[PDB]
């Protein structure tokens, strides 16, 4: 009754791991104009797992995977005695279509994520902020479909180490003050793997 | 009550894997003398897992391990229509001290494992034979201690990939007929790992 | 029923003491390179107990000991108005094999403990951080075995005062900003002693 | 329920034997100085079992052993009408580190075992005295670890007949009067053996 | 309910130890006069504990103590075939005022402790005799007060190692025959300590 | 249950006696000035018990004592037809510090004990007055401590016959009329003794 | 049943008051040496109560007292933005013997109270810290006895206003940084008084 779920994890090699990577978020300065810094983050499994050997292509010796949850943690670098407090917005964009502008066009003076249904408020000189959600894989670019949050029906993907697809996550907009502040963004993937394959000579 | 064992496997990264390797057992010929072929098998984790990278030293990214069970399977190569049937003995030698003679001295004409408390009968032209037991790690050579079969109290060992200790397993004695017969020995380790560590750049 | 545990503590002299020592953690400066400071801490009983007399070799007059728990407390020296916040990782490394590099090679630019199963986040200009766990004794260097967390089956060790073995504890990685910050690390051993021996003239 | 312990003793050849050896304890004389005679006893299995043959190395044809209990019996040689009564101390020293001095230094004038947690009083011209305890094997000399008294988790050791390790037992201190008195010390091991192996030609 | 007494012993460092020392009682000879040998014993903690170091003044690293019980054991040196049997008296004198005469005046021909309310009969060539009672501390010499036997209300005293006060114990009177007989008096203190303080460099 | 209190009184010789002594209180005359006569009474055991012999120092052959209660009875000498009635105050002063002035300074014109918490009114030509309380022993003069009224925890004191300490009792203030009136003060001690010692030749 | 405790407080004048005094704790500077500032505090009732008149010697008109509890509150003077954080230790020393050195010898570089059974951690630029315990009166200097924590059996002491004894309290050790920081120590006595005496003219 619960011992059949144990046989399913042993017949197919189901393993929940937790991968963690860090990046630096550099927000530039904006002297008395109240602009925003709109960008985004997608999660590729090649950034969380290093390169393997010639025999074993991946350091995690599994064939299939799916990412259950992502925890995106904006960790401040500045103290709470900063001269300017900002208030941005973080949304999970599962559609793969972001409001991030390309280079050449100016940064907006208004918050584009402020009316979204899943926006949280990032306070942006000195405060921690985490989002914890289910990412959606960027399978197709023509239709851009994703499936609802169903753990039993989530699609499995091959662990390919170099051709690994990216999963659509977060879009943020942070206010810009008179100083260029920093953040240390930490991405934590909660991956579920399947069919352990370890080649040997 | 059972959900505390789930938190213990997630806090320390407990993962049961199943590693498999093969070797060829060549038994020589013995024309009308009824000798035995006494040898043994110890299990080193470096033979089951290949070499890793410079960053990740092992393809299995865990720090600690212990081998729960070994299945040693003598798989025949010859058909059951062989002109001579033999009857040997397989024992689990946990002490690390085998009755295997060195080179230079002759092979015995009598079965040395036949009076042991845990001997099984291998039929040795053409029949399958498996042993499934708990190996014991060869920690010390001066005292040669091992602990009783207790899953909760089994010692943990560092996965070192090149300095991995060997675990004391099986000793066998196979009869030798007028033909050199073959076996394909398959070792299956049921390892339990701990504290998943995956270095990343 | 509980009065038999009282006779066992009186027949063998069982005494739980709590020893405390302090050390200074100096993290150097790193101007705009985002390096890490990876080091470790092992716990030797000779650092917590001073030297005794010629008659009584130890100020704690017991013959055997075992360390039940260690509390490692990183206590800040800097205020929370520091210009740079860092985010490192603390792990209990029971295997005795650390990721600490020797002198001559450079400090890493990436967190090596970030994917470990038992990492906690140390915030590293100004915030307190404690780890509380069971240390493991560094008995052998060839096999590096340790036993699981079982209070009833923990090995007893002679209190020797000068030949006391070290117990494998914590490995940490702290970010380095533009200033050399300080920490006051406090180690608290929760030792259990046995067989009180007090020599007298 | 109890028939599974019967199959475990038959699958692995468990046999409890009781070995007995004797030695002579010579305590020298000490004219009006009230010195002590401090010495010790360790238990080696080579002293209790004689030499075997070339085929069977040991007269007890088992491969593994562990000593459950030792009974050390100081049996007097002198009658109770002796002109001087002495009062010493017997302790079980499991740590392997005794207070026995080497040759060249004088014998102490004070009882060194008198404050120990497990001392019993030996009356030392004419009275019987027995200690009955669990010995601890002297596995390592660097760390000197031993395990708690747990019958289910006691380590097994190879019966090697010539390389057999010694087990740490008793340390005693007997008063010395004006006459050299004698004792007949009787050591009784309660050994448990495993995996009966009897080689045959 | 009983777990509050466990927190009280851990908050204040309560530890029951058992200290033991020995002395020689020399009773002189008295040819056909039937005199008595009246003396006494007080218990100082400096006689049971040796000298410490400069850092830790005492080998027992506690600050406060109180002696719960004393066991005074007169252990014979002579056999039971002695030509003269004597019959003395042992009393616990808690008041601190003994009937022991100074040097210069003769020893009495009559038993002074024989009518006391707490006298026991010591048989004095060859027989063992123990007293087990609560000692009383010699706090003041002007009033000589002591408190009743109440374990919960017993006064705590500083462990000072050189200024330690003496506790009022036993007064004895032993008959003297035609031979100078010996005794080995053994004092066993059952001390309770408090507030473990171990200085460290 | 009550038979254990009987064994305690027989093992230690507990005996409640009742000692009685008398003294004359002379209050002087004071013609039309309304002064007071302030004095006090302390209770020494040497005043209630006479001198003993050389062998037995005290007529009450006990070693320890404590005074449970004192009854101080002011018994009049004058009839109720006296020309002046006075109204003083009696207090139990347990602290040992009285308001009694020394010689040389005048007697007060106001009642000093009238506002005390335990004052009773003595009517002072012709009326009887008793106080019945627990005295407190004058142990120390530097701190002047006493213990609360607890019969089970009362301190025991040596019966020394000549060095017996005094116990702090009553302080009174009686009005003075035109005639010098008399009182016969009767002190009744309710002593409890311990450890009957009767020396004999 | 509870109305007898009301009559006891009215017959003897029992009154619980709460006295409060303040002092300034000046900790000196120590440039890069990591020394400690070890000192102590004893509580005298003459510091909490001012001088009285000639008639009434004390402004609190009671004769006896005992201090039930002391609250020692280290109140910071510096803000939490201080450049150096320190971590000391506060212990209740009831024995009257402190580790405070006299003038002439240097201040220690190590914490002497860190291994004590009742140490709390004072954080020492800017944080509040309170201890709340039962003080012990410094009655004798030769034996230094104190009684256990029993409210019903606590000794009463005379309120003398100028000869009032001191009660043994707290010993602290505070780290010293590059600046001389301040504290405002507040002592709150919870005294219980007895036998209200108010002299009147």
């Amino acid at each position: 009754r619960f011992r059949a779920r144990y046989r399913w994890r042993r017949k197919n090699g189901i393993t929940n791991l937790r991968l963690t990577r860090q990046v630096e978020l550099w927000v530039p300065k904006d002297a008395a104009n109240a602009s925003f810094y709109v960008n985004h983050y997608t999660f590729d499994l090649d950034d969380f797992i290093p390169a393997g050997t010639q025999l074993n292509s991946s350091p995690l010796p599994f064939k299939y995977y799916r990412i259950r949850k992502v925890k995106v943690e904006f960790q401040p670098r500045l103290p709470i005695t900063s001269p300017f407090r900002g208030y941005g917005s973080t949304v999970p964009i599962l559609d793969g279509a972001f409001v991030t502008p390309a280079t050449g066009e100016s940064d907006p003076i208004w918050d584009p994520y402020i009316n979204f249904s899943g926006r949280h408020v990032i306070r942006t000189p000195a405060w921690y902020h985490k989002r914890y959600f289910t990412p959606k894989p960027l399978i197709d670019g023509n239709t851009g479909f994703f499936q609802p949050n169903n753990k039993q029906n989530a699609l499995w993907f091959p662990n390919k180490q170099g051709q690994n697809i990216q999963w659509s996550g977060l879009g943020f907009a942070m206010q810009k003050g008179n100083e260029a502040y920093n953040y240390q963004v930490r991405f934590t993937l909660y991956v579920q793997f399947r069919e352990f394959d370890l080649f040997n000579n």
